[PDB]
RNA sequence: UACGGUGAAGGUAACCUCUAUUGUGCACACAUUGCCCGUCACCUCCGAUAAUAGUAUUGUACAGGAAGAACUAUGGCUACACU
């Protein structure tokens, strides 16, 4: 009810952590398949989009406040 | 052609015939010159058969054996729900 709004957050921290490993392991396992097969042509439909999808790169464990120094850097 | 004068010889075993009578046989009626035979001869026509040139299909010896794949897997990846 209002527990799945921060439920939501906190379960999709865990399916995008699960996404990120999961989807880097078949990443992994695809290049190894890819040249016995072929693999590199339907490989890259895996290793573009299984990244990107929805957030490809992390919400920091810091916030990214030292990745912002670099970014409101003068 | 016709009419008389004299005027004899001579006769029965299929002994052929020309039949009949017949009642035993034909595939003959153009009624025995028939019906109709075969080796072959020139040719024509479907056989039957076959060394083989082989192509069409399957068993079996193994290599295989693709796409698939009974079986085997816990390398995974995730929620259900409970912490």
């Amino acid at each position: 009810h209002l527990h799945e709004l921060q439920d939501l957050y906190r379960k999709r921290q865990k399916r995008m952590a699960a996404l990120r490993h999961g989807a880097q392991v078949e990443l992994e396992a695809r290049e190894a398949v890819a040249w016995k097969t072929g693999g590199r042509g339907r490989a890259v439909a895996a290793a573009a989009k299984a990244a990107l999808d929805a957030l490809p790169l992390p919400p920091p464990e810091d916030g990214g406040k030292a990745e912002l120094a670099a970014a409101l850097a003068a």
